[PDB]
């Protein structure tokens, strides 16, 4: 259709002012001291916040520029929350601030590339220079998930304990108790998620479940529905959920299954092969043995049709979140796996590459799955535990792939950076802008809580080390002492985010959209 | 004509609007890093200040009830301009203060009866404060000399060579010098104004000059223009000005004398008799013998139609300002004047009341003069070194019978103040919004030097006695040692009229104005 | 009336809008290949111009702020004008460019105080520097005076001619010649102009011309009228015009002599006397003697109604601009004149001050002068020349007591100031707002040539010294070797007038006007 075309200023106009509504709608939720933001329920009573994730997904503007501005920002918390699972406020305060100063620099008549090379060395000396102020250990680990379910200290320890037994890498899930008590068991997990959603029968986690599911390994990629029909019929008796493995569902047969899931009960849910090329062939055939099933290869790929319910692998439980794929509890233990595992060990002997001897030991590290029963007490008590473990695990694992809380670690870092200079006035600039942003955080804690920012700002930039302001009793003091801390992990994770999306709007030239004419 | 009429609340806010518009206006030029203000000139290039007086007479704004907050906040600065000839800004900055939180109270419920009480009680226990933190010994003569001179040793020396000559109680004046240099010398003026204005024939100075001119010393009030007439005739010939000091000239034939002024050559100019009652009429006699008159007493009314040029006196200059008529070498020196010196210096020792002497006392000493000449530096500046010595003796003369500038005396005068309590809530509210108006000052002094002024007050604050900021090098420290003062005069009656005018407005519950309609 | 109140940033927009519409109208006529400017005539034909103080002086806006940002720039224009007499456009594009980048770092928050500072210093700096890079010896005044003529090695001969007849500090004169050719001979002013225009007879040259005058001289200050006409009765006879050279005239009788002059024939004219305090009533004595008249003194004040025709001195012919007044061809010639010269020259011998001396022989060079008379070229002609040689003449005087054309020496001059800086990052912008602005100039220049500014600048700032572009024949080169000179003081006046207007207007933060409802 008619678009409408925006260059330079007009456009930067309206990208500020649509970063500005979603980053304040956003950041009043920042600390301790957070407000309430109430989001509207299509149905009944509305709902109230102090999560600034919530928050931000309600965001979009009736202006189609300035909407454009507030989905690119909203990139920033997304891609933060991906990775270190925390710190999206953050990531959006830091974002907003480096992008008003940077285009403020911009209509100056800055040069936006410089701004940018100036922006990105000061966040690649500052990422360095956090990393010398610096959740690896058990301790950190145990201490990160009882912060994230309300100071539950059995909860930071199962967790912990979990960790440490299949390793911080290791696929972990929560299941209910038998009883009181916490029980931890491994009992016999790949980057890949949901190639379309609406198979999320769970809407609250974001996440498809699947009970004694088959599934169908396939080497090729599907796309002609109807040779798939056979093999339905035959997931239709007993093992009702269906797994597809495949090399890639393309849109043709995956829109056949999104539109048979709705109404058709639970049906099928699919992902793609874990890897590519040569290895994700041969990391199908991991999965084939721990499920105890057949891969569907090329020249089996007429077999496709014809695929017997033999050659479908079976698991107790499968758990797809937008980017994880976890198979708890395969059907082809010991021998079957066992076996498995001494061939690619056995590979890793055969010396060749370093790089092969790397790629194999993932896959014998990947050949169980830990599961946490919580403390089964009554009948609702064991329902928040699980709840509260849950969400605990997930932070904490993004917490693992501390320092000063409060936004005191990115300022006592920007103080470092004081001298940082670039190759010319517009790249020093930029670098102060960047320097200015690392403020935004503790700026925004304090005004939340009513005080001044400028001045517990000045404070704290007196001080020295973790000296800090607790916003939680209006008082100063060693950060660390008080028990403020912030893993090194979403700290420096919400910075780089943030300085990667404000430097592409920052770079930014021109703005295309369907005119609302 | 139709008014429009306002009630609380709307009124209010109407009034307001119109002082921020003022005030904002105002407080942009306070400070030595006050910013410029334009002006715009009916003809020509606009006018471009830093003075906030001159920016104060251009604001008239156009809804009616916003003009008239306008125009009462415009009497703090016109009436502090009178009382201690600067610090027009602090105090408009203090009123502005002062009615914010003061009509915010009142929204928020609070009685503006108990708010003003409150208020006050803060001003009068802080102007006794300030003068605890503030000249009798020629040291302190100079120094507060200096001070009121813009820091000027020279000024400063002069007032204390004056009233180290005729005394701190002596007669003082300040003229023109004739060889360059700068002279002070022993030569052998009432609390009078104009009693209409248009006489001013020197609108830049405000005030009226008289060349030679003779005058009529009246013990009645004239009204009668008529038997006037004979003596102006009188008068028409080679002493063209005439000077009325009747002891009251009534709008009848002042408003004759006024339209004969327009046109009619400089022909007469009217002011009161000084003093009243029986003191009036005695004080009008030390005129005549200085003058060489004759007044025209209660019996000697008829005369006033057939007064003679005899009965006239006469002076070489007379210069009428607002509130003050000085004649400058009066015909009838030595054997006259020192005689009627004699009779009064001999009614003292005629013991009776401690009131007479005091008041006979004050009439010898207005019958020597000490002239200072300033400094005739081009005898273009010689008008500025004029009007800076003369504003800085008035200010000493008012001491005879400083604390840390840049803001900081009233910040240390409102933390001594912090346990001040009234007779209820409202009245703590009142005492609290005054103690808060009273760091206005140095907040806007901060503001305008592109500070935070939220964080110098914080620091200063955290200081003891003289310890301030100083605006100008951006460094603190001891206000006093790095020569930054401020008259106690200026700064009490800076805070006395701020508080006096805002009383009034938080007082008020209705306006009334002619209808735009 | 209500008025329209606006306050920073408002008022910043609505003052560049109105300074870009004169300064762009107006530098459309810079250098040898300026454009053409239509400006409407009331009556007949529209007026075509190249001469950009013609351009301004029909330059008024509607939007009242606009208009009044516009007027403020023209006091650059006129400003200049009156010092330089030339130079008015370059003036304008310089305080055009400095109040561009001015405003738009005030928008961008930089301090406008500091802004200007900076600004100031780059000027101060760059006068001296353009003084290293430019008057005793006639190679010298003969050089500055072509030049100061538009290259005519005539006229720039003429002044060394007469200059080395009555010196370099002696009385110089410029009128038509007699019999054609061009004459200079030596034969046997002060700075005050008419005290109220009207008086201008002759409105194509803003000057009075009076014509066998009497010269009425008082010592005292005329506001009376009434005693004033006795005299203006007896000069009604015979010698119709008459010159009133009085301590000052107030507006009292001034605006009755205004009212007379129109249908009332010439009638009088009024000026003030030169000097002031003591040296200016000497310096009547010099004109009375001169004239051939006596002077009315304070004594004699009572004679100011009784002074006859004997008493007023007398001239052949009087010219009073705006700020000068040249009395041409006195009556009291040789003995008068010349025994007043033997009193003060036989002051200066009588050692006292080295000051006195100074000012002494400022009188005595004032009582031979050297008669320059124009060549007569068609007597048509002979205004043009007589017009050419007295602005020539005053450059030169100036210039006793030339760079390179084409806005290349403050091109040249900026690039010196590369390294100056303040005491901020403000002040430096600042710094750098007045070295970008010293290149408007020549790329205006350029940009009316219909070349790229940004090429030929480059090109310029590449080069060394007097290398500069020849607009005229679209060529580079030695900007002297090929005659495209300018006076120093036409290009320090243009510098430093547009950066006091620019200094005033980076500085304003509110402006009020009548309202237009």
């Amino acid at each position: 259709a008619a678009k409408d075309v925006k260059f330079g200023n007009d456009a930067g106009v309206k990208m500020l002012r649509g970063v500005n509504v979603l980053a304040d709608a956003v950041k009043v939720t920042l600390g301790p001291k957070g407000r309430n933001v109430v989001l509207d329920k299509s149905f009944g009573a509305p709902t109230i916040t102090k999560d600034g994730v919530s928050v931000a997904r309600e965001i979009e503007l009736e202006d189609k520029f300035e909407n454009m501005g507030a989905q690119m920002v909203k990139e920033v918390a997304s891609k933060a929350n991906d990775a270190a699972g925390d710190g999206t406020t953050t990531a959006t305060v830091l974002a907003q601030a480096i992008i008003t100063e940077g285009l403020k620099a911009v209509a100056a008549g800055m040069n936006p590339m410089d701004l940018k090379r100036g922006i990105d060395k000061a966040v690649t000396v500052a990422v360095e220079e956090l990393k010398a102020l610096s959740c690896s250990d058990s301790k950190a680990i145990a201490q990160v998930g009882t912060i994230s379910a309300n100071s539950d200290e059995t909860v930071g320890k199962l967790i912990a304990e979990a960790m440490d037994k299949v390793g911080k890498e290791g696929v972990i899930t929560v299941e209910d108790g038998t009883g009181l008590q916490d029980e931890l068991d491994v009992v016999e997990q790949f980057d890949r998620g949901y190639l379309s959603p609406y198979f999320i029968n769970k809407p609250e986690t974001g996440a498809v479940e699947l009970e004694s599911p088959f599934i169908l390994l396939a080497d090729k990629k599907i796309s002609n529905i109807r040779e798939m029909l056979p093999v339905l019929e035959a997931v239709a008796k007993a093992g009702k959920p269906l797994l597809i493995i495949a090399e890639d569902v393309e849109g043709e047969a995956l829109a056949t299954l999104v539109v048979n899931t709705m109404r058709g009960i639970v049906k099928v849910a699919a992902v793609k092969a874990p890897g590519f090329g040569d290895r994700r062939k041969a990391m199908l055939q991991d999965i084939a043995t721990l499920t105890g099933g057949t891969v569907i290869s090329e020249e089996i790929g007429m077999e496709l049709e014809k695929a017997t319910l033999e050659d479908l692998g079976q698991a107790k439980r499968v758990v797809i979140n937008k980017d994880t794929t976890t198979i708890i509890d395969g059907v082809g233990e010991e021998a079957a796996i066992q076996g498995r595992v001494a061939q690619i060990r056995q590979q890793i002997e055969e010396a060749t590459s370093d790089y092969d001897r790397e790629k194999l030991q993932e896959r014998v590290a990947k050949l169980g799955v830990a599961v946490i029963k919580v403390g089964a007490a009554t009948e609702v008590e064991m329902k928040e535990k699980k709840a509260r473990v849950e969400d605990a695990l997930h932070a904490t694992r993004a917490a693992v792939e501390v320092v000063a809380g409060g936004g005191v670690a990115l300022i006592r870092v920007a103080s470092k950076l004081a001298d940082l200079r670039g190759q010319n006035e517009d790249q020093n600039v930029g670098i102060k802008v960047a320097l200015r942003a690392m403020e935004a955080p503790l700026r925004q804690i304090v005004l939340n809580c009513g005080e001044e920012p400028s001045v517990v700002a000045n404070t704290v930039k007196g001080g020295d080390g973790n000296y800090g302001y607790n916003a939680a009793t209006e008082e100063y003091g060693n950060m660390i002492d008080m028990g403020i801390l912030d893993p090194t992990k979403v700290t420096r994770s919400a910075l780089q985010y943030a300085a990667s999306v404000a430097g592409l709007m920052i770079t930014t030239e021109c703005m295309v959209t369907d005119l609302p004419k």
